[PDB]
């Protein structure tokens, strides 16, 4: 099945998922000089005070922190979005080395990692119905650079031991996603897709300009995770990022002057 290696990696995905070569694939390179300030964007609103985390899961491609989305509790709205999008999970993509790991790039610059906070449009009732819609999802992307530690990331780093291999999960309640946000909400936005199979073209991407810093010791622990399941030959979970895809018929809008 699909993965990030030579034989089942991004260059292979089109075979099972032909939309891989579609008209609004992600990630993309953000050319900061071609992105246009858009004065028609409303301010962005990230309301995570009632967020309720439940569980953390190694799914063999990354780890997901999953949230209880059965009620109106952690929402994204405003910016390019119409209506209300509810947080369902976050995950990261990262590299084998600090020079690579983000999926989006900014003037061809690769960050050490990228955080994806995934939300579904509440007019569609649930996540499964939302991913059949062109405006079903909104993903808030945040770059990570290696420098100072992020304190609000450490509870996630400390639980990674317990989810080393594919299919392991642990209880992960009362995690506050606010502690993963940079100061500025300046962002670029464009229409795109999931960056993993099934690569559905259902996503409004909101990529923040300001990266958060995490420590080398924090990102080192992400790299100790495994793609394989327990008792299998060890393949470190590293380089689980898809490269930049053709922009095609799309414009990237900036929220800031
Ligand atoms: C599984 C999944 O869902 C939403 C967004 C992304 S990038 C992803 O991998
Ligand atoms: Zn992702």
């Amino acid at each position: 099945h699909w993965g990030y290696g030579k034989h089942n990696g991004p260059e292979h995905w089109h075979k099972d998922f032909p939309i891989a070569k579609g008209e609004r694939q992600s990630p993309v390179d953000i050319d900061t000089h071609t992105a246009k300030y858009d004065p028609s964007l409303k301010p962005l609103s990230v309301s995570y005070d009632q967020a309720t985390s439940l569980r953390i899961l190694n799914n063999g491609h990354a780890f997901n922190v999953e949230f209880d989305d059965s009620q109106d509790k952690a929402v994204l709205k405003g910016g390019p979005l119409d209506g209300t999008y509810r947080l369902i999970q976050f995950h990261f993509h990262w590299g084998s080395l600090d020079g690579q790991g983000s999926e989006h790039t900014v003037d061809k610059k690769k960050y050490a990692a990228e955080l994806h906070l995934v939300h579904w449009n509440t007019k569609y009732g649930d996540f499964g119905k939302a991913v059949q819609q062109p405006d079903g999802l909104a993903v808030l992307g945040i770059f990570l650079k290696v420098g100072s530690a992020k304190p609000g990331l450490q509870k996630v780093v400390d639980v990674l031991d317990s989810i080393k291999t594919k299919g392991k999960s642990a209880d992960f309640t009362n995690f506050d996603p606010r502690g993963l946000l940079p100061e500025s909400l300046d962002y670029w936005t464009y229409p795109g897709s999931l960056t993993t199979p099934p690569l559905l073209e259902c996503v409004t991407w909101i990529v923040l300009k300001e990266p958060i810093s995490v420590s080398s010791e924090q990102v080192l622990k992400f790299r100790k995770l495994n793609f394989n399941g327990e008792g299998e030959p060890e393949e470190l979970m590293v380089d689980n990022w898809r490269p930049a895809q053709p922009l095609k018929n799309r414009q990237i809008k900036a929220s800031f002057k």
